[PDB]
């Protein structure tokens, strides 16, 4: 995350840590036994881990379960990174508590304008390279369609939307990837992809959560 803030310690408790021996993605806690990443963010061996505010130290709410089973989306393609999303099973249940909570998945679509809340553990530099270690926020407005195509000719598809702000400064970044976009208390995003980070008219892109609440229900309800 460029330009935002620390959370604080498990102030976004949904938000969790894909470990394969180091943090390499984030990730969104729909329920007790089920996160919602980025399919690009795929690969086998995955720990999840979830109570985390800095990853590299035990500070005492972590929850460390390891995957049993990873889902990318059917559609998936991942030269265009369309329909860019993934579930991630747990091997067992997660003891839910203050610092350990799911999201809500939308009943509907969020309109261009809509405040939303975007975290991780990503690169918080816009021209080099420095990793957080504890967790990053970010408040920035969905923006209008045409400003999303605009600023990505050819590259925008209805699974997919942009928010932050075209001036550049803030935006999400390597190390983001999988990661939540909360918006009134919904999961709408998981950070997906863009051109470079907080750069001026290169806005972030989204997978449209929205778009997928019904095959994340029923293939959850079928696993
Ligand atoms: N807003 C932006 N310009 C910005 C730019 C690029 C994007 O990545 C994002 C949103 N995604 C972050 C996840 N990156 C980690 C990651 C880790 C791995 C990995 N461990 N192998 C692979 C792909 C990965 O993407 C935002
Ligand atoms: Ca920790």
């Amino acid at each position: 995350i460029v330009g935002g803030y620390t959370c604080g310690a498990n102030t976004v408790p949904y938000q969790v840590s894909l470990n394969s021996g180091y943090h390499f993605c984030g990730g969104s806690l729909i329920n007790s036994q089920w996160v919602v990443s980025a399919a690009h963010c795929y690969k086998s061996g995955i720990q999840v881990r979830l109570g985390e505010d800095n990853i590299n130290v035990v500070e005492g709410n972590e929850q460390f379960i390891s995957a049993s089973k990873s889902i990318v989306h059917p559609s998936y393609n991942s030269n265009t990174l369309n329909n860019d999303i993934m579930l991630i099973k747990l091997k067992s249940a997660a003891s839910l508590n203050s610092r350990v909570a799911s999201i809500s998945l939308p009943t509907s679509c969020a309109s261009a304008g809509t405040q939303c809340l975007i975290s991780g553990w990503g690169n918080t530099k816009s021209s080099g390279t420095s990793y957080p270690d504890v967790l990053k926020c970010l408040k920035a407005p969905i923006l209008s369609d045409s400003s999303c195509k605009s600023a990505y000719p050819g590259q925008i598809t209805s699974n997919m939307f942009c928010a932050g702000y075209l001036e550049g400064g803030k935006d999400s970044c390597q190390g983001d990837s999988g990661g939540p976009v909360v918006c009134s208390g919904k999961l709408q995003g998981i950070v997906s992809w863009g051109s470079g980070c907080a750069q001026k008219n290169k806005p972030g892109v989204y997978t449209k959560v929205c778009n997928y609440v019904s095959w994340i229900k029923q293939t959850i309800a079928s696993n």
